[PDB]
């Protein structure tokens, strides 16, 4: 009954010549994210939240900016290795909740598979992985498409 | 087996349109282009993604669809616990109309004035929230299986 | 058990000719916060609302006296704090060397084990306001059980 609640937040700036990758999905799109990873903003979100709810500080901690050996990493390695520090620590998963914003490209054809690969990444079944995908509503930098904001809300247990 | 959601929701404020937040109509020049009812979304926001069932995106007034969505929460097996929200406006006053708000909230859900909480902000005069030119509602959800 | 989840935002504009403090801690810098301490009422904020109570306008000394009596104001209700997390944006300086004594300080405010609060630090990757420096952002969540 010992509960933990964690949350997170990321943005990267959208850029020509860049993969667009997402919650682990490749997007067919003429931009993509600009980070030092593969810059996927809704897994580093999760990631956070993760971090967070285990009290073991934050992704920039575990997996910082400035170190070659995450140059391009995979962000779903980065997120299994996030999982498997939290298991470490002593606790197990017992959902995940998250909100992707962009102006474009349309991201409902792709929650699905999203879902699926943070499942799979936090040994999870389906049913406590949740994606939601929203627009700024022409509103900031995000309604002129500068960048992509990504939010997350994970439950643990010790 | 609880769980945890978490809603977002903005909307711009624009010329004729009655400016209603959590059910309330507030008098103001502008109201919510979308009812839009941001508040309201992004607690229906957080139930759905605490019961894991999407967001309203794949599921759509603002009241009636909230009580559709503590409708197909409670479909799925799970009780709600608690919610808490933040509505970021800097104009108008929202002080005396939260206690509204919460009334219309813990109704809709089924939920007594105890577990439902509406909080109000300012955004400081910065950005887009500053100017007057949106309103932005944040939520988190509590449920049980 | 009977548990209840909180949330918390806050944000207050950055500029020169003040301090800066955030999580109770003052940082070298040439801009401050218009005490203003944005991680702190955020967490308070979340306390608020995960105990039903309101806010942090309705309720009310600097920032970690109203922190210590929202507390005070909780464990009254019936409800103990399970744990806090936590994310401060702000495009600079670097927050990261001062994330632990935030975290003594806030955990001696709730009378919290060190390890069950966080806080994390993120830039804004230089887009808007914050990413300008203009301003800066923190983010709560607390879980309460009564
Ligand atoms: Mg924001
Ligand atoms: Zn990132
Ligand atoms: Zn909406
Ligand atoms: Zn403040």
């Amino acid at each position: 009954m010992d509960f933990r609640i964690g949350q997170g937040y990321d943005v990267h700036q959208l850029v020509p010549g860049r993969p667009l990758i997402i919650g682990g999905v490749t997007i067919p799109y003429e931009r993509g994210l600009l980070g030092h990873s593969d810059a996927d903003v809704l897994l580093h979100a999760i990631t956070d939240a993760l971090f967070g709810a285990a009290a073991l500080g934050d992704i920039g901690r575990h997996f910082s900016d400035t170190d070659p050996r995450f140059k391009g990493a995979d962000s779903r390695a980065l997120l299994r290795e996030c999982a498997s520090r939290v298991a470490q620590a002593g606790f197990a998963i017992r959902n995940v909740d998250s909100t992707i914003i962009a102006q474009a490209p349309k991201l409902a054809p792709h929650i699905d598979a999203m879902r699926a690969n943070i499942a799979a990444d936090l040994d999870l079944p389906l049913d406590r992985v949740n994606v939601k995908a929203k627009t700024n509503e022409k509103l900031g930098y995000l309604g002129r498409g500068e960048g992509i904001e990504a939010q997350a809300a994970a439950l643990v247990v010790r």
